[PDB]
């Protein structure tokens, strides 16, 4: 039962900080993405995110909507998500809300790679707050949603695959579902 993905496809962007790259969600004039993007490969195992944040400037972020670069004019960190303020509002922004779902609820996921939509499928949140998704490498920042009439409810931002092959992430305010932390361990 996956929801049609057209309204979300127009919101996906590629976010690059140095050589680390993942997917971002562009709504109005804000891009949301996992804060993990500010890690170099050596920081990924045990990042000090407050320190890494101090060291970055707006011009260290490259945001691409397709072949169009968007100018970053502000950035801030909210729990495990980074919010990049860009100088252009997304003209395909749908009506949307952010919601936090519970175990047992289902949602659709738009898997993206390097900012480009790749597939859509339905998932359920398990009681241990993991999901059995279909995510490959490069899918970090892909989002889960439901459609509520005309309104897109965003409920899941993908961060990591765990050793057993299931997946974990945050709501759109950056709070993990479950007892996980955004580090490569
Ligand atoms: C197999 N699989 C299924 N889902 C995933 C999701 N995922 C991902 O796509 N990427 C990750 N690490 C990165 C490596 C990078 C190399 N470059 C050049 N840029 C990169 C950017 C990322 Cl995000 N990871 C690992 C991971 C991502 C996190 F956000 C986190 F907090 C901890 C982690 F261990 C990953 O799971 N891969």
């Amino acid at each position: 039962m996956a929801f049609p993905s057209g309204k979300v496809e127009g919101c996906m962007v590629q976010v690059t900080c140095g050589t680390t790259t993942l997917n971002g969600l562009w709504l109005d004039d804000v891009v949301y993405c996992p804060r993990h993007v500010i890690c170099t490969s050596e920081d990924m195992l045990n990042p000090n995110y407050e320190d890494l944040l101090i060291r970055k400037s707006n011009h260290n972020f490259l945001v691409q909507a397709g072949n169009v670069q968007l100018r970053v004019i502000g950035h801030s960190m909210q729990n495990c998500v980074l919010k990049l303020k860009v100088d252009t509002a997304n003209p395909k922004t749908p009506k949307y809300k952010f919601v936090r779902i519970q175990p047992g609820q289902t949602f659709s996921v738009l898997a993206c790679y390097n900012g480009s939509p790749s597939g859509v499928y339905q998932c359920a949140m398990r009681p241990n707050f993991t999901i059995k998704g279909s995510f490959l490498n490069g899918s970090c920042g892909s989002v889960g949603f439901n459609i509520d009439y005309d309104c897109v409810s965003f409920c899941y931002m993908h961060h990591m695959e765990l050793p057993t092959g299931v997946h974990a992430g945050t709501d759109l305010e950056g709070n993990f579902y479950g007892p996980f932390v955004d580090r490569q361990t």
